[PDB]
């Protein structure tokens, strides 16, 4: 699917942007958010928001294991303006905290 | 504090807008997201994004109880970008469905 790969590329380029949302994507694709939400879930098997979260968590994982960056820095680099919100999402995703992930 | 009240009034005026984010609040308070992130959690005990979710869910219940609005309309009116994310967030937040809350 070319349209799936287009969507993949936009997200790969954009996920580090804390202002990147379903609405920004849909606008880039000339679609309503309402239709994109349905079509995304059809094509990828999970909701846009969960896919976006997964890309950010996977990058967070990478930075935690390969750098000495602080949580507030990693949060910023994976599209989170709030370091504590980042920590709460990470803990829900990996079941432990970013600090603990380095232990 | 008057501080907590000021921040609440501002959120109250804006939570309905799906484009309302921590960075918008920062602009309105004239504080960087770096500072606001931490100061908000100190005052409210949870991150801004969680507080924002809370206001939207409470409004969701008021709407469900007092109107015959459908889920897609409610999702729109409480600041979500698409109905499926709204109904999944509602389920997680309350662990019943909007329909179940209305029964």
């Amino acid at each position: 699917s070319n349209a799936k790969e287009l969507i993949q590329n936009i997200i790969e380029e954009s996920y580090t942007d804390s202002q990147f949302t379903l609405s920004v994507l849909s606008e880039k694709l000339d679609l309503s958010s309402g239709y994109l939400s349905i079509m995304f879930k059809k094509n990828f098997g999970i909701p846009f928001q969960d896919y976006l979260l997964q890309k950010r968590m996977e990058k967070a994982k990478l930075l935690l294991l390969t750098t000495e960056l602080k949580n507030y820095e990693i949060a910023e680099q994976v599209g989170f303006e709030d370091v504590n919100y980042f920590i709460t999402k990470f803990k829900k995703y990996y079941q432990i905290t970013p600090k603990q992930y380095r232990e």
